[PDB]
Parts: structure tokens; sequence; C-alpha cells
């Protein structure tokens, strides 16, 4: 309770344990393949980021990196946890419109540049290249978006018009929710400091719950993860 | 010499070098693809073991972790180790099964989770809280155990009686051995210090030279890693 | 500007974004998904090691690790280049013959190991046990080169003839280029250190550039990578 960030790591630690566990609940008994395939990514995400979420709650995941003359707070478990969902986030969307798999390589390699990058800077000990590596960030995640709303321009012919309609709405949430973590970094702890770090954990959380437990149930609560079965 | 346990670290890194080299050497010349795919992953296992059993041997793969109010030896290299073997273990188990991809997701995702989070548990600080990462641990553990006896229902109805009868087999090894491993840490070095090290050491060191090369062993004897051909 | 070395440091981040956005911007517009795949691979690598350049020439790549009772700079950042990029060549070799699973599952491992010990060979702080995980490490780039000349005989019988001989080049490019990587490591700052940083920092430059943006040029431009279409 020390740090003021304390109240939005436990509700963010909370939101995840309780989405996990709905999920899992959720997918008990499921036995089509496909839905089996999205239960399992939609489930591991959250459950991920409850562990993550856990250890910024109990101290683990935050360091101290020297910047600006300063000792500044830096939860660096964040991208541990991003890591390893950012490309399950985008593995449930590139299944559902059945993408090729070179579509899926260049969508989870330029994710995980973007977030090592992003670790880079989080950890990065001269201020103004932290922002280097923002940029550069922001340029896989742009790429990213380019290829969740260009690169599937074969698969519109042969989608199921149910899979069309829950992945253009999967993708507005992504785009929409993804975009505004580089913001929040730039105006944060880890950017320029014009958002306390309190704020800024309040911040990603709600973007976080949002991204994996509100995405995740709209994606489970959609026909589009079922194989066509007569 | 100067540590106890250098003696079940120094048999842990031959007992593994040695099986790696005779799954190699039993592999030399195998054709059959689903048998490559057996012998590469099950070759890999006690490889990787090798080199982390060399690292603790020669000191790397130890660091110090205050907890308690006094420095612990912790040996990380486990986790390194566990972090690729676990999941190349259960990938045996799921291909014995053609298991359906989103079980195979299921099982690599819940392993990394008890790797990662039993890593985080041995590092931490607070000694209170390392038991709440061996309690999500032991729950993905537990997940894990769940789903090799009751997730794969849908299986029994094709499948070869010879890869029925090796799957039993294998996973009755991994549910007995794996099962020890909390227990060992629980009461260990990492956990309550009621086993001192050294004796943590030779305990480890026989499960996982049962959990990698005696599995291996009873895996690679097998009819079941050959498809069935005329 | 302060190292001797930053010159080849910049000349090689330069070179590897030239590279990539070289790739990204040829890659643009194809369909055909096997090409689709290689050109994922292939401008994924010198994207990451585009990073990986600019987190040396930076500093943040770069420890001091004592031995030899000195304090050696180290530059750790190449090996989270490699971990990604060599499997990542590795990839493209295999897909050209239709690697069999088993045998991708091979080279991917053995090559993680290869770099896994490289780097903590790279930051052991016992000079004499350097060398031992240099050799270990050795051991498994030679395992790889033997699989890339003996282990796709299977795959002769049906290979087009161009991917015959766009593979043959690649794989005469990666056994001379990667061969020299464990010299030089050898000979130089993190070996022996009878080549000096500044000079092997040359030298990785050379091969890297050549075996990710060279490699890339030679497979980009085979009709190898396209599948045969009328
Ligand atoms: C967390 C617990 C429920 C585990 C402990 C219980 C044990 C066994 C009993 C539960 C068991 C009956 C599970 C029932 C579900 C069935 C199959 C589950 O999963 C379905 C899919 C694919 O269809 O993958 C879904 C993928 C999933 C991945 C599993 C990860 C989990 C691991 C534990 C830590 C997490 C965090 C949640 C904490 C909260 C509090
Ligand atoms: C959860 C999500 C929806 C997040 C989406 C991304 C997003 C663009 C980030 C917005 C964060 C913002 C609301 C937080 C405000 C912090 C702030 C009030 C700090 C207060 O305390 C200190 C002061 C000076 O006294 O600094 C003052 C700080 C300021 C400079 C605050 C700047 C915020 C903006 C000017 C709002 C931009 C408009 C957007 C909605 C873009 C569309
Ligand atoms: C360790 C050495 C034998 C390597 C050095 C030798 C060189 C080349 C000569 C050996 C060569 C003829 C290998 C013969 C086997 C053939 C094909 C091998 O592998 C078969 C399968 C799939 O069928 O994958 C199997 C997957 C396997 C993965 C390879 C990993 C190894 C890498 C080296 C370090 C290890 C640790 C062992 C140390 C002991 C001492
Ligand atoms: C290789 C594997 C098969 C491992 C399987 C997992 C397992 C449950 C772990 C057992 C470990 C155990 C045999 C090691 C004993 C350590 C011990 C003798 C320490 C000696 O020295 C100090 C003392 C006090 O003087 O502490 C005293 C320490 C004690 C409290 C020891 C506690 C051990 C048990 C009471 C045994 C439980 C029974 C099981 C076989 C479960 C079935
Ligand atoms: C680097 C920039 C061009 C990105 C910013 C731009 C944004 C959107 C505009 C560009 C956009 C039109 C891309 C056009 C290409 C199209 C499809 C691209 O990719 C094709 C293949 C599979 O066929 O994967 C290819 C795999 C590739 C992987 C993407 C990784 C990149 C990420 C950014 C950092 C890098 C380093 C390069 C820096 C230099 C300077
Ligand atoms: C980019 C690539 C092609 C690399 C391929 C791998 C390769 C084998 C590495 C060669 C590196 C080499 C040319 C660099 C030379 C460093 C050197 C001149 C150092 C100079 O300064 C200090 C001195 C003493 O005054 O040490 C003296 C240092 C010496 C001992 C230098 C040793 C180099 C050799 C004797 C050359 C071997 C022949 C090969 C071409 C193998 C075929
Ligand atoms: C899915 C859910 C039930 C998760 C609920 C949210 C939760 C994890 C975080 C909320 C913290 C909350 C209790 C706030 C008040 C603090 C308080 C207790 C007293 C203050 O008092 C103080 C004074 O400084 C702090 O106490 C010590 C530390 C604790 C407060 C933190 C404990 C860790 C957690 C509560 C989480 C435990 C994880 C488990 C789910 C493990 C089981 C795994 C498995 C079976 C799948
Ligand atoms: C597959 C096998 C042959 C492996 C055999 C087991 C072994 C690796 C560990 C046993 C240690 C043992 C010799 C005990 C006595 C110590 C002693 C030498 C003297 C004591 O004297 C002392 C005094 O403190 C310590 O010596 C210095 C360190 C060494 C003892 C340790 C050296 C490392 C290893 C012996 C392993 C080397 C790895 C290779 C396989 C590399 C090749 C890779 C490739 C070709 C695939
Ligand atoms: C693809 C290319 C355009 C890459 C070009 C090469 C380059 C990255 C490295 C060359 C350094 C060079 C300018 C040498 C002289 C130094 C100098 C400026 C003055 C000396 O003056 C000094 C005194 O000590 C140092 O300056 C401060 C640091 C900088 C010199 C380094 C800045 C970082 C880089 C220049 C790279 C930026 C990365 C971007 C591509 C980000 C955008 C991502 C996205 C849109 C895809
Ligand atoms: C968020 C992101 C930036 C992260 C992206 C990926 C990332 C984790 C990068 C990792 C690269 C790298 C380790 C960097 C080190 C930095 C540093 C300063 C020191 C680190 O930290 C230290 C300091 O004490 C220890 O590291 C050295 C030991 C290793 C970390 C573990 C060794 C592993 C092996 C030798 C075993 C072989 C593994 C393989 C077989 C894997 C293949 C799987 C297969 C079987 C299919
Ligand atoms: C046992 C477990 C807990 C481990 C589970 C996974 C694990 C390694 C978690 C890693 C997350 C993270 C790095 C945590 C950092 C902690 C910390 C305090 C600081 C670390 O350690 C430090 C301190 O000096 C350095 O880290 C920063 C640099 C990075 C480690 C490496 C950067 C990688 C990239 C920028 C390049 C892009 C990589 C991708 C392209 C990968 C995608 C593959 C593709 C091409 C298909
Ligand atoms: C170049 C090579 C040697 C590297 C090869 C791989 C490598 C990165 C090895 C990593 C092992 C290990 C982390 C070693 C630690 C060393 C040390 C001294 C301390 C480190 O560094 C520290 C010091 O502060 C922090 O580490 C602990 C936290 C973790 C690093 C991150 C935890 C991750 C999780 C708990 C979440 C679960 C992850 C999974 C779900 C992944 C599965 C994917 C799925 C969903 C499909
Ligand atoms: C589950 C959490 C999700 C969906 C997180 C998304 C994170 C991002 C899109 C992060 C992007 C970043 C940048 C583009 C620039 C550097 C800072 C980051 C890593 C916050
Ligand atoms: C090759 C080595 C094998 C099979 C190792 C298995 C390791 C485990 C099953 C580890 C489990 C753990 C817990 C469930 C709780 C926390 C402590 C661990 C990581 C020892
Ligand atoms: C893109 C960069 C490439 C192709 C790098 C290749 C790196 C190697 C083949 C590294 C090999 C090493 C050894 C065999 C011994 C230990 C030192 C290393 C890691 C340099």
């Amino acid at each position: 309770t020390g740090r003021p960030e304390w109240i939005w790591l436990a509700l963010g630690t909370a939101l995840m344990g309780l989405g996990t566990l709905y999920f899992l609940v959720k997918g008990m008994g499921v036995s089509d393949p496909d839905a089996k395939k999205f239960y399992a990514i939609t489930t591991l995400v959250p459950a991920i980021a409850f562990t993550m979420y856990l250890s910024m709650l109990l101290g683990y995941g935050l360091t101290m990196v020297p910047f600006g003359g300063e000792q500044n707070p830096i939860y660096w478990a964040r991208y541990a946890d991003w890591l390893f969902t950012t490309p399950l986030l985008l593995l449930d969307l590139a299944l559902l419109v059945d993408a090729d798999q070179g579509t899926i390589l260049a969508l989870v390699g330029a994710d995980g540049i973007m977030i090592g990058t992003g670790l880079v800077g989080a950890l990065t000990k001269v201020y103004s290249y932290r922002f280097v590596w923002w940029a550069i960030s922001t340029a896989a995640m742009l790429y990213i978006l380019y290829v969740l709303f260009f690169g599937f321009t074969s698969k519109a012919e042969s989608m199921r018009p149910e899979v069309a309609s829950t992945f253009k709405v999967l993708r507005n949430v992504t785009v929409v929710l993804w975009s505004a973590y580089p913001v929040v970094w730039l105006i944060g702890s880890e950017g320029a400091g014009i958002v306390p770090l309190n704020i800024e954990t309040l911040l990603f959380m709600v973007l976080d719950v949002s991204a994996k437990v509100g995405f995740g149930l709209i994606l489970l609560r959609s026909r589009a993860i079922f194989g066509e079965a007569e």
C-alpha cells in the first residue's frame, strides 16, 4: 500500500484473475478443435497478465532506472506480460481470418520487436535515447496495424460472414486500445513524466483489462470461433 | 568441490550428457517423419539439461537471494532448463496422442506459467510471498496434470493400441515425477529450508534424470513413435 | 564515438536498417503464400539485427564482465539478436527444402543451445571455463552444419531444380560465414583477446551483414521462393 499505484495493481490482478477463471469455466466442455484453440489462446492471455500484475503489486516487477539524474520507478514486468500476450492476441485475430503463415510470422515478429524495443527504451539510462526506442517500437506497432487492415486482402473471398463480423469488431478494438499504449508511455513515468505513475498505472490497467478480458469476452461469445458444422 | 552439492551437479551433468549422446546415436538413421519428431524432441531435452547442469556445476547458474534476512543460494539455471524442457516433454506426450492444437497451446502455455512463476518465487526477496508464487505455479501444474488425464477424451476412438499403451505409461511417469518437484522446492533451499541444499540437489538430480533420460528411454524404445506402415 | 568500435556499430546499424527497408519494399505486393513466408522470415532477420546493432551503438547492449582480473567489455546484445535471427535463417533453409518437422526442431533447438551456451561463455567470470562453453557451442554449430548437409537426404527425390540450386548456394553461404563466428569469438574480446574489440566488431559486422542481407538478397531474388504455378 506504500506506492499510491498499488490500488490499480490490485484491481488489475483481481480483474485478470477473475477473467481467467471465467474463460476457463466457459471453455470447459468445448470439443470443437477450432474453438479449443481460441479458448486456449484467450484464456492464457489474462492468466499471464494476472501473474505479471501480481508481480508488480508485490514489487517484484518493479525496478529503479537512473535517467534524468533521478531514480525512476519502472515496472518492467509489463514487458514480460506483453511479450507473450500481445502475440497471442494477434494469433486470435490471425486464426479468425485463416491468415497465411507468412502473415502470422510477420505479425508475431513485428510484435516481438515492438515489445523488446519498448523494454529497451524502458530501461535505457540516457534520457534522450529512450524516445528513439519508443519511435522504433511505434513503427513496429504501425506495421502491425497496417497488416491487420491491409494484409488479409485475399481472405475476403472465402470468409464466413460471422467470422468477418467478429474479426472487424476485434480488429477495431485492437487498433484503438493498442494505439493508446505508446501515448501513455510517452507522457508517463517511462517517457516525459508529465502524467504521474499513479495515473499511468490506472490507464494501463484500464487498457489491459479491456484489451484482454473485454476482447476475450467479445471473441468467446461469438459463433466465429467454431468450425461450420451441420 | 567447494559446495557439497557439487557431486550431484557433476553426476547430473554426466548422466544428461551420456543420455543425450545415447539418444543422438539411437536416432541416427531414422527416416520416418513421425519418429524423427520424437527423437528430436527427446534428444534436445537432456542436451539442454546437460548445459544447465554444467552451468550449476561451474557456478554460473547459481545466485544469492536475500530473504529471511540471509543470503540464500538459489540455482536459477534450473528454470532456464525447465522453461524449454518441460514444454518439450509435454509435446512428446501430445504428439503421441495426436492432440488438437488448442490442447497443445494450453499445455505449453500453462507450463510456461508454471516455470515462470516458479522462477519468480525462487528469486522473491519477501519470504512469505515466495509461497504465493509456489501456489500459483502448483495450480498451473495441476492444470497440466488434469489435461493429461482428461483432455484427450476424443482421441481414444482413433488411437493405435501401442500408442495408447506408451502414452499411459509415460503419462504416469510424468504425473508421479513432476508432482514431486513442488514438494522438493517447498521443503528445500527455495522454500521452508527444512532439507539442505545438498540433499535437495540430489533429489532434483534423481527426478530430472528420471523425467528426461528415463522417460526418453521408454519412449524411444516404443513402436508408438513410428507411423503405421506396411 | 568514445569507443573506437562505434564506427562499425554505426555502419552495421545503417546497413541492417537499409536491408530491412529494401526487403520490406521488395515484398510489398507478393500474394503467393510460400513467398510470403520467405519474405517475412527474411525481412525480420535484419530488422532484429538493426535493433541490436543500435543497442550496441547506444551502449545499452554492452556490459563489463570481470575475468582475467580485468573488466572486459562484452556486447551481450549480439546473443539477443542471434537467439532469434539464426533460427529464422535456418527456417528459411528448411522451408526451401520442405524439411520434415523433426528436422526443423532439431535445427532450431541445436541453434538455441549454440547461442545460449555462447552467451553463457560470453558472461562467465572464470576465464578457463569460457572456452568450455565455446566448445559446447561449437559442437552444436557442427551438428547444425552436419544436418544442413546430410539431413535432407529423402528430399532430393522431390525437389524442384531451382529450389535445389538456391538451397545449395545459401547452404554454402551459411556454412562458410557461420563457421567464422566461433573463430572470431575465440581470438577476440570474448576469448583469447588477441584481436582487439575494434577489429572484432568490424569482423562481426561484415559477417552479420553478409549472413543476413547478403543471404536475403540471394534468397529473395530466387524463383525458389514461389510455389510452382501455371
Ligand atoms: C481471482 C481473485 C480471487 C484475485 C483477487 C485479487 C487479489 C489477487 C489482489 C487483491 C489484494 C487485496 C487482498 C487487498 C488488501 C490487502 C490485504 C490482504 C491486507 C493488507 O495488509 C498489508 C500491509 O502492508 C499487506 O499484506 C501482505 C501481502 C498481501 C496483501 C498480498 C497477497 C497476494 C494476493 C492476495 C494474491 C494471492 C494469489 C492467489 C490467487 C494464489 C492461488 C493460486 C491458485 C489456487 C490458482
Ligand atoms: C558426456 C560426458 C563425458 C560428461 C562427463 C561428466 C562431466 C561433464 C562432469 C564431471 C566432472 C569431473 C571430471 C569430476 C572431477 C573434476 C576434475 C576434472 C578435477 C578436479 O579439480 C578441481 C579443483 O577445484 C576443478 O577443476 C576445474 C573445473 C573442472 C573440474 C570442470 C570442467 C568441465 C567439465 C569436465 C565438462 C566439459 C564439457 C565438455 C563435454 C565439452 C565438449 C563439448 C562437445 C565436444 C560435445
Ligand atoms: C535505415 C537508416 C536511415 C539508418 C541510418 C544509420 C544510423 C541508425 C546510425 C548512424 C549514426 C550517425 C548519424 C553517425 C553520426 C552521429 C551524429 C548524429 C552526431 C554526433 O554527435 C554525438 C556526440 O557524442 C552523438 O549524438 C547522440 C546520439 C546519436 C548520434 C544516435 C542517434 C540514433 C540513430 C541515429 C538511429 C535512430 C533510429 C531511427 C531509424 C528511429 C525511427 C524508426 C522508424 C521510423 C522505423
Ligand atoms: C522483452 C524482450 C526484450 C525479450 C525478448 C527475448 C529475450 C528474453 C531476449 C534474451 C536474449 C539474452 C538471453 C540476453 C541476455 C542479457 C544479459 C545482460 C544477461 C542475462 O542474464 C544472466 C546473468 O546472470 C544469465 O544468463 C545466461 C544463461 C541463460 C539466460 C540461459 C541459457 C540457456 C541455454 C544455454 C540452454 C539452451 C536453450 C535452448 C535449447 C532454447 C531453444 C528451445 C528448443 C529446445 C526448441
Ligand atoms: C523462466 C521465465 C520466467 C522466463 C519466461 C520468458 C522470459 C525470458 C521473459 C522475458 C521478458 C523480459 C525480457 C523481462 C526483462 C526483465 C528485466 C529486469 C531486464 C532484463 O535485462 C537487461 C539488463 O541489461 C537487458 O534487456 C533488454 C534487451 C533485451 C533483453 C533484448 C531485446 C530484443 C529485441 C529488441 C529484438 C526483438 C526480438 C524479437 C524479434 C523476438 C521475436 C521472434 C520472431 C522474430 C519470430
Ligand atoms: C541467449 C539465451 C541464453 C537465452 C535463451 C532463453 C532465455 C531468455 C532463458 C530464460 C530463463 C530464465 C528467465 C533465466 C533467469 C536468470 C536470472 C538470474 C534472473 C532473471 O531476471 C530477473 C531479475 O529481476 C527477473 O525475472 C523473473 C520474472 C520473469 C523474467 C518473467 C516471468 C514470466 C511469467 C511468470 C509469465 C508466464 C510466461 C509464459 C506464459 C510463457 C509461455 C508462452 C505461451 C503463453 C504460449
Ligand atoms: C495486453 C496488453 C496489450 C494489448 C498491450 C499493448 C502494448 C502496446 C501496443 C505497446 C506499445 C508500445 C509502443 C508502440 C512504443 C513503446 C512503448 C510501448 C511498448 C508501450
Ligand atoms: C526436466 C525437469 C522436469 C520434468 C521438471 C519439472 C518441474 C516441475 C513440475 C516444477 C514445478 C514447480 C511447482 C509446481 C511449484 C513451484 C516450484 C516448481 C517450479 C519446482
Ligand atoms: C545473423 C548472425 C549470424 C548468422 C550469427 C551466427 C553466429 C554463430 C554461428 C555463432 C557461433 C558461436 C560458436 C559456435 C561458439 C561460441 C561463440 C559463438 C556464439 C560466436
